């Protein structure tokens, strides 16, 4: 049947075998729209690692958690959580991963204010990672702040790729309507064809969550929030008056309706907004303390 079709398909892509012949002492530390994120202990090591486990029954996409083990193989990036290994154990998708103890942006947004040196930092490591991604035809689809990991020494990963999608010179544009409805751009909303742009839709609604503490209607039901993402003008900053016309000017580029006239990664990396992204050293702070906007 389909599902026993798509696990054998799977099978043959991921590693042969079972993780649980070197990994101990699973502990569930969180969990995502596809599953849960385990930390475990190489048996006989001191190293940990991280494990996302993926139930394949309850997927609404399935064939996309294949694009993450295939695309992001041995992909080695500074700014992009690094994966291992993975595996199939009985129905679930296991993939070992580097594990990031300075936890996940949500956390820092939610518990502290950041500077605009810190914005610009966490900015620049992401479209860093995009703009190589954009050049290899992977949009990435879940951008956010839970999708960004940290150290704790203040390096900014990008993880979460269990949405992406591979584009090509033959099939340069998607249409699939995938994400987390508060950061989906409007043309992907729409189900309208679009490119890795879309990807720099969501990375404004994270500079709002950086800024504001939270994603533009975030209360909302998500399905009204999509209709007045799709139908109305790009969503503002709360706090629009408290950032400077550097940051203002870079959001302006990001929240552009039209996704041809939307900057792209590359042109984004030029901005003089980035110019003001502070080192690994200037986001260590924000883990340490909390700061009331
Ligand atoms: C849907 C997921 C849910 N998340 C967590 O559960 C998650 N991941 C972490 N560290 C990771 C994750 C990974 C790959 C991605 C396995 N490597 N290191 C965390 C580290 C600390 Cl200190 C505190 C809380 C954490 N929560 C954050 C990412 N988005």
């Amino acid at each position: 049947s389909s599902h026993e079709q798509f696990r054998a398909a799977l099978q043959l892509v991921v590693d042969p075998g079972d993780p649980r012949s070197y990994l101990d002492n699973f502990i569930k530390i969180g969990e995502g729209s596809t599953g849960i994120v385990c930390i475990a202990t190489v048996r006989s090591s001191g190293k940990l690692v991280a494990v996302k486990k993926m139930d394949l029954r309850k997927q609404q996409r399935r064939e996309l958690l294949f694009n993450e083990v295939v695309i992001m193989r041995d992909y080695q990036h500074e700014n992009v959580v690094e994966m291992y290994n993975s595996y199939l154990v009985g129905d679930e998708l296991w993939v070992v991963m580097e594990f990031l103890e300075g936890g996940a942006l949500t956390d820092i947004v939610t518990h502290t204010r950041m500077n605009e040196e810190q914005i610009a930092a966490v900015c620049l490591a992401v479209l860093q990672a995009l703009s190589v991604l954009h050049a290899q035809g992977v949009i990435h689809r879940d951008i956010k702040s839970d999708s960004i990991l940290l150290t704790h020494d203040g390096r900014v990963k990008l993880s979460d790729f269990g949405f992406c999608a591979q584009v090509s010179k033959e099939v340069p544009r998607r249409k699939s309507l995938v994400g987390t409805p508060y950061w989906m751009a409007p043309e992907l909303i729409s189900r309208l064809p679009y490119g890795p742009e879309v990807d720099i839709w969501s990375l404004g609604i994270m500079v709002i969550e950086m800024v504001d503490g939270e994603p533009p209607y975030f209360n909302e039901p998500p399905l009204k929030a999509m209709k007045m993402i799709r139908d109305n003008l790009p969503p503002r900053l709360k706090n629009l008056h408290k950032v400077s016309p550097s940051l203002k000017g870079f959001l302006d580029r990001l929240l552009v309706r039209d996704p041809a006239q939307r900057a792209t990664a590359a042109e984004l990396l030029k901005h003089p907004f980035l110019a003001k992204a502070g080192p690994p050293a200037s986001i260590v702070p924000l883990m340490r303390q909390n700061r009331t906007r």
